[PDB]
């Protein structure tokens, strides 16, 4: 029959990983592909090279009904190769299962490849610390069965349910942190349950690509020559990393912008609590979804080189263009950054802190008192 590959992610990290998958399998120009990556626009010059390449919008963390129109274009027997965001897996696959129900004779799920949204999955797991994990797993598999058979969603534990897909399909999990699963003792039952169905995100994949594929990849993630050259300068560098929010909208978005600018000053100003030194060239790597928050930094800071917000930080690691130091608000990017390059990681207020616990458990931060940006004086 025929295999159809779907790349779905409303966030950044899973999409970054999925674009690598696309690059590795980019030779086949006719393999049907459906892209549902909210934060990525595949360049037109690349699209034209492929046939049976489709695009679908995501709304409320699930592909829209426009997905059914695409699938109807393949009348034969089709096996779905689905790539998903782990945190949002249940909703992202919802429309796919609904379609399958109506075309049970020709539509089947071939396999699932799941990738971490980022720190979110770990913060969520951290909250399950006092649960009987072994029992939570059994209940989740049961409720997953109910979802697969009735199409209805009802999970007593939405978090653990994200990890019981193997009970229904061939699966492969790609974790931002395999250490968390080994260091969090309360999760031992889960680690054992997952058996050989997981691996850590492979950040060395880019280096294994051919010279042609690496350029294909760089084009997909937006890493142009101008940015590359700005990072090839000879001088110690410091990249300030931004964050974003979705809380209280406007008011909170403006609070975030102001606290982030103040944070930057604490790193770059001689009188700052986190002053890095004067020999560093300053760069700003804003959050992909920072929006007005990123603009606030550029409009109110000086002598700072902007690295387009849409360019995922990990790309610098892949290209071997990491700076000497990195500092900013807690982010998923710090999970794969070499410890020697960490300046300071600051946490946001606006409510024990689950995120703090996760990074401490992984040794990303030490036992010392954590810095929340609401405790930094206005410079
Ligand atoms: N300042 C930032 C913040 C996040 N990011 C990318 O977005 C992802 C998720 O980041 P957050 O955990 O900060 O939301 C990361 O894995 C990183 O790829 C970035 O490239 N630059």
């Amino acid at each position: 029959m025929k295999t159809i590959t779907l790349y779905l992610d409303p966030a950044s990290l899973p999409a970054l990983n999925q674009l690598m998958d696309f690059t590795q399998n980019n030779e086949d120009k006719t393999h049907p592909r459906i892209f549902g990556l909210s934060r990525f626009k595949i360049p037109d010059n690349i699209i034209t090279q492929y046939q049976n390449i489709h695009f679908v919008e995501l709304k409320d963390n699930r592909p829209t009904e426009a997905l059914f129109t695409i699938l109807d274009q393949y009348p034969g027997n089709i096996e779905l190769n689905i790539h998903l965001n782990i945190a949002h897996s249940v909703q992202l696959i919802r429309p796919i299962l609904a379609y399958r129900f109506a075309h049970l004779d020709r539509v089947s799920i071939q396999q699932l490849n799941l990738y971490d949204d980022g720190s979110m999955e770990y913060v969520d797991l951290e909250k399950e610390e006092n649960k009987d994990i072994s029992a939570e797993i059994k209940q989740a598999e049961k409720q997953l069965s109910h979802y697969l058979l009735t199409g209805k969603i009802k999970f007593d534990n939405p978090t653990i349910a994200r990890y019981v897909w193997q009970s229904a399909f061939p699966v492969k999990y790609h974790f931002l942190s395999t250490d968390y699963f080994e260091k969090a003792e309360f999760l031992q039952p889960l680690k054992e349950y997952l058996a050989e169905n997981y691996q850590k995100m492979d950040w060395t994949a880019y280096q294994q690509l051919t010279p042609e594929q690496q350029a294909f990849y760089l084009t997909l993630v937006g890493f142009n020559d101008e940015v590359k050259q700005s990072l090839e300068v000879q001088q110690a560098k410091f990249i300030f990393t931004g964050t974003t929010t979705a809380e209280g909208n406007t008011d909170v978005r403006e609070y975030y912008a102001q606290q982030q600018l103040n944070l930057l000053n604490h790193f770059t100003q001689a009188e700052g609590d986190l002053f890095i030194g004067d020999h560093y060239k300053i760069y700003f790597k804003g959050h992909p979804r920072g929006g007005e928050i990123n603009d606030y930094i550029l409009n109110n800071a000086k002598n700072i080189t902007n690295i387009p917000a849409n360019i995922s930080f990990e790309v610098l690691m892949m290209t071997g263009l990491l700076p000497d130091k990195v500092g900013g608000v807690a982010s998923s990017l710090y999970f794969s950054l070499p410890k020697e390059k960490i300046s300071h990681i600051i946490f946001t207020s606006n409510k024990n802190n689950p995120y703090v616990k996760v990074m401490r458990r992984l040794g990303i931060i030490d036992a010392s008192q954590v810095i929340f940006w609401d405790s930094l004086k206005q410079l």
